[PDB]
């Protein structure tokens, strides 16, 4: 089975996960104490060499950063599980949302989940004027993603795909945060979250977080 | 032929012109004005709802971030030009280390180049406490890369790849500041800033640049 070096409570362990069980792959959870530092120690350094989780084992490949690992599972597993790529030239626009993905909401929407959902239980208290000004930024790619879903079913296309996938564990994450409005307020991207949230393979993760 | 949206003064749009160089695209480049704010205009902003440079409109498909049009050009176009992509699983290993760029080390190298290139440009001031810091951040992020750089000629492979490819527009932009020591100082990581930057293809988008 392939090896999933992580942690059910990381976000970036999580994104994983959610492929993996969409794409019904066999697998096993390596799991990586992030309180006791096991993340900076060997091995795991030497499967993810910047120190961060997750990293992945499938034979005789090691693999890190959580995008990477979850598009090769797509990949090299396609038959299996749930579809997530497109036919034809659809694939280029499934990257271009893997890439907004990335570089427009992922910078706010992970500052957000750092400060709201991981500070505390660290007993840090939220900074909550860099909150505010981080959610009026994610505002605004939220407003681009309203009249895109206003447009199309899911983000790439009317089907989910791996560029829909890549947001759940931070959209969970925040649901459970006041930032829960800027999605409710929008009401294709509620929606869509609705719809993304709900599948089994996320309810499976879900599952993982005590 | 494609029509590729942007400035050649954008780092963005840099990256996706460097790919079009390498796989030999015929394309025609659309400006974009930013000093009279065109980016935040029609028609640019259906291209980019981000209101961002790069976009590219590729016969009927329209696409935006540069990493994504960038990939796509090399899928689209694979037999042309150069091989841009590896043989069997080695693709995994080139999206590793695309995702490496992206969420490593483009986040501080992208913040030098604010402070040290482009804000000079303008008429706002280098803060040189951030640049010292930030500088801390790359140079832990490029001890990485001298590590594996040592075990591999290229960072995905022993070849180029995208995942080289996509690193050039900072890079270059970075040699012509102090932060040139940091790739100085890393003999496997100059060796690469040469090898990358001294390509044909980097050549014909630095021709474009007065
Ligand atoms: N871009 C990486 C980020 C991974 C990451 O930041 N993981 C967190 C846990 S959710 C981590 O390991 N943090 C510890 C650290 O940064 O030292 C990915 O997508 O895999
Ligand atoms: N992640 C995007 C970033 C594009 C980007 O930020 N471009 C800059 C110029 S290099 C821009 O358009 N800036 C205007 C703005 O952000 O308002 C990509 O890779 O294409
Ligand atoms: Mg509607
Ligand atoms: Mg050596």
């Amino acid at each position: 089975p392939l090896k999933l070096h992580g942690s059910v409570l990381s976000t970036n362990t999580q994104r994983v996960l959610a492929t993996l069980y969409e794409k019904e792959v066999e697998f096993e959870l390596v799991n990586v104490n992030l309180g006791a530092g096991e993340h900076k120690q060997e091995p795991h350094i030497s499967l993810n060499p910047f120190g961060q989780v997750p990293a992945a084992v499938d034979g005789d490949l090691k693999l890190f950063e959580s995008r990477a690992i979850s598009q090769y599972v797509a990949h090299q597993y396609a038959s299996k599980g749930t579809q997530l790529g497109a036919a034809g030239n659809g694939y280029a626009t499934i990257l271009v949302w893997q890439e907004v993905e990335s570089h427009q909401f992922d910078p706010s929407a992970s500052k957000l989940v750092w400060e709201q959902v991981f500070k505390p239980v660290f007993g840090l208290p939220t900074d909550a004027a860099l909150v505010a000004e981080t959610e009026v930024t994610l505002g605004k790619v939220l407003d681009v993603y309203e009249a895109r879903l206003s447009q199309s079913k899911y983000l790439a296309s009317d089907s989910f795909t791996l560029a829909d996938l890549h947001h759940l564990p931070n959209i969970q994450a925040l649901l459970g945060t006041p930032s829960k409005k800027l999605f409710d307020s929008r009401p294709h991207v509620s929606a869509w979250v609705a719809s993304i949230t709900g599948r089994p393979a996320w309810g499976k993760v879900l599952a993982l977080l005590p």
